[PDB]
């Protein structure tokens, strides 16, 4: 997997932090390098100008209702709190579709005009169900009647109960009523003709239902079952509105996922000062800023591959930015080809590469017989076998992991093989014969990361044409190595 | 990665955890870490290894993870009948494990598992009150079955009286039947409404049946009150010996970790290596390498030598070998046996450091990830430090990296550290043969088969053989030809 070597999912995860739901999160994970990304980029470019013009678009209610949609598809009825979620999400779909028709943005308009209006469903839910989740009296007249009769009956028992309390103050432990039954004391149990239900943990209370309370409690309990039965009919009738338009609802959920993936990419562009770069025939970075470096630390990278060139060998000091710069070419190419905007300045150009390959990093596994040399070389054999004119190749620390005289000879032959095959390559190295082969070969270009002599530090500037060295002693000193060991080394 | 992670230590501990009887031993195996005095831990493994070959597997039935039942007691809550049976079978598994070790000749086993306190009374009180299926027997208490005798005798009586009421009151009954609902006998009386309670033809409960159906409800709630009285009296038997109980759960966890280590050594042909004064691997087999693929490793650090410099072919085993010295040392100090031969010697090192590269955009490069660790190791290396340095000097130009590798090795040798390194830089190789504290080693390569053999050749330096190994991994011959 070459995208992982170029930190591709780490940058997508940065974009996913702006998604308004886990719908766009899942859809962003579907965006991978394609040969024809123009439609995806123009959609990002359209919503980008939208933000600059009219600000953030309407987004209230655009939550992840994937679970609720499956429950309807499964045939089950939705709970009142689920119908509220689906409704506020469907009303959000209505506002989003409407808002994209009064504006100038074409591709946004034709794409999300495919949303399905559920204005009928949103009205029934807002009429039957209130904000806290209860069923409103306005739902059905039948429920309205049962509640009135249940309240009228419950007001009678509570009046009769307070009469039983004031008149039977000698048989009651606590002078009250419970749950509708009475806390009568045992021993004084057979005093009132009634039905025994529950006993106290010490055998003191006999929680009894008096004679004149049995049929009344039963009438109230039937009214409650009537209320429960009517609510289940109200919820079924509401969920059926969604069941009858299941395809319309599932299309609304995918379109919000797509819009959410576009919404996250646009807000990523404004935080990082992004630019929508489209496939060109040149590779030029203009003040490119790696999204994984903090803004306070990042130094923009300027690089341009001349048209008469095919390879870029990068040398320079340790921690000078050789690998990061080589990563930015592969990453930004894979990002544009996926449909993402790029943290760079206007004028940046990149080129569609059907084959993007990278050899970055070393893996040590005993199980996979993986060694420093083996993990690199097993990728090299992969790349060499499939490198052609459509291939862009990123080779990090070519020739490292073995005898320097043999690694530098392997490094030069591999570069030669990719060049003959018509591949575009970006290479880091710290071996001298590789630097020499780069300036001897007319298809190769040498560049180095800048090193400040007075400050003994890297400046992260790309100097084209000049090779550079590792400066290992000054970097080891900055990394904390004792001055004793270094003065010894020099 | 920390030092133990660089040596695949937790990956190996994961192998032994597969042999545990329960999560009691899996959790305890996660606590075993390199200690300076591992003698008792290793002697217990050896004694249990002796027991296995002598008497077979020890008694193990009932030694499940009952940690949750022990915590429920801690919270004062009473335990359900099935929880009573789980704990009762664990404690019985403790009494059979104790009695088995006391009749043997393994001191540290008996002595350690003597602190096992047996709950013979709790086992007998659970087996008498609780039945195997989870029901409450009648011997549980004299009141329990007096209630059940009166409940059974009453239940047969109301039903007989219900049938009599139907047959003797047909004139007032809509249909000849009785209704049972919510534990009450109900009768379909016509408008000719017999005194009693009407539960919503009128469904009527005659006054005779009101007091009788009541008595049914009282006796059923009295049974529930008595079973909880017993479930609490049962739980409290353990609470009076809760310290004995929690000690019993740890002692079984310690046994389970021993049981797992013995089963691991028994399966990998393991040897209990104890601390010595020297380092010598006699046919060491790295446990992460498949059994039908590993080649045993032989290696020995001479007593006048404190640095092992391993060179040789790419994919030749330089790293895994030097890793094996560090891993087998850490495992030994943690109480584990080792896949090696009788004769292997390892030495206790209170400080174990390793270097085996991270690449992260918060200032970690190839050179940085290594050198950031080196500065940490140099800062803390002393006379009892075992230091493992993989690919020392890589990540820079060959010239300065070689001068940095030599200065670090000799700075660490001066501190008194024992050091195992891998390298492929010629100046480091030459430094190893000219310095009195250094020894040069190399992994063998077969020229005919053009493949490494993973045999340690001591005394001579070696070579990477990149061209041949790149050929064995598939790189086209024309690239290799252009390289040579
Ligand atoms: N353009 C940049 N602006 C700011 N910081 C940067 C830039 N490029 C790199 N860095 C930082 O510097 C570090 C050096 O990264 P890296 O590219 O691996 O150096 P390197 O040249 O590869 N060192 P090495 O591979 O060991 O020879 C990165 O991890 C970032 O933290
Ligand atoms: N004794 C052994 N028996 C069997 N397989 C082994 C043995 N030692 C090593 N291997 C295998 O060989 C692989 C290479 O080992 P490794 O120690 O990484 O070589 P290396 O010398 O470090 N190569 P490099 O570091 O890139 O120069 C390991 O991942 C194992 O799969
Ligand atoms: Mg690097
Ligand atoms: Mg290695």
């Amino acid at each position: 997997d070459y995208l992982e070597s170029l930190d591709f999912p780490k940058v997508v995860e940065i974009v996913k932090k702006y998604a308004l739901s886990d719908l766009g999160r899942k859809h962003l994970d579907t965006l991978k390098p394609t040969v024809n990304p123009w439609d995806e980029l123009e959609l990002v470019e359209e919503l980008l100008n939208y933000f600059n013009r009219w600000g953030e678009p309407p987004i209230k209610g655009l939550n992840d209702i994937s679970q609720e949609v499956e429950k309807v598809k499964s045939g089950s009825p939705l709970e009142p709190w689920e119908l509220l979620r689906v409704s506020v999400f469907l009303e959000g779909c209505d506002i989003l579709k409407k808002e994209f028709e009064k504006r100038e943005y074409s591709r946004l308009k034709e794409t999300f005009s495919r949303l399905s209006s559920f204005r009928e469903f949103v009205e029934e839910v807002n009429r039957c169900i209130e904000q806290d989740g209860e069923i409103s009296d306005r739902a059905s007249p039948r429920l309205r009647e049962i509640r009135t009769e249940k309240k009228r009956l419950s007001s009678e028992i509570k009046r009769k109960a307070d009469d039983f309390v004031r008149t039977h103050s000698q048989i009651l432990q606590e002078q009250m009523y419970v749950y509708y039954l009475f806390p009568v004391k045992a021993s004084m149990k057979n005093a009132v003709r009634g039905i025994v239900h529950h006993l106290s943990s010490s055998g003191a209370t006999v929680f009894l239902e008096p004679d004149e309370f049995v049929e009344l409690n039963n009438r109230v309990r039937l009214l409650e079952e009537e209320e429960r039965l009517e609510i289940s009919r109200i919820l079924r009738q509401l969920t059926n509105i969604l069941l009858s338009r299941l395809n319309d609802l599932e299309r609304n959920v995918e379109l919000i996922a797509r819009f959410d993936s576009l919404y996250a990419r646009v807000k990523f562009a404004r935080e990082f000062n992004g630019t929508v770069v489209k496939p060109s025939s040149r590779i030029r970075l203009v003040n490119a800023r790696h999204p994984l470096i903090p803004k306070e630390r990042v130094v923009p990278i300027n690089l341009e591959l001349p048209p008469n060139k095919r390879g870029f060998i990068i040398t320079g000091p340790n921690m000078g930015g050789k690998t990061v710069t080589v990563k930015t070419v592969g990453l930004f190419t894979a990002l544009m080809m996926s449909g993402f905007p790029l943290p760079c300045d206007e004028g940046t150009e990149l080129k569609v590469f059907p084959k993007i390959m990278a050899d970055i990093g070393e893996e040590q596994s005993i199980e996979q017989s993986l060694s420093t040399f083996s993990s690199h070389m097993k990728k090299i054999v992969e790349i060499v076998k499939n490198a052609d004119s459509d291939s862009l190749v990123i080779l990090d620390e070519l020739g490292s992991g073995t005898d320097p005289v043999e690694g530098a000879a392997l490094a030069i032959a591999i570069i030669e093989d990719l060049l003959e095959k018509g591949a575009t390559i970006f290479v880091t190295t710290h071996l001298t014969p590789v630097k020499v082969f780069a300036m001897n070969h007319p298809l190769l270009l040498n560049a180095s990361m800048e090193f400040d002599p007075e400050t003994l530090s890297p400046t992260y500037r790309v100097l084209v044409g000049v090779p550079g060295g590792s400066h290992a002693f000054q970097i080891a000193e900055k990394l904390g190595l004792d001055k004793r060991i270094i003065e010894n080394a020099r």
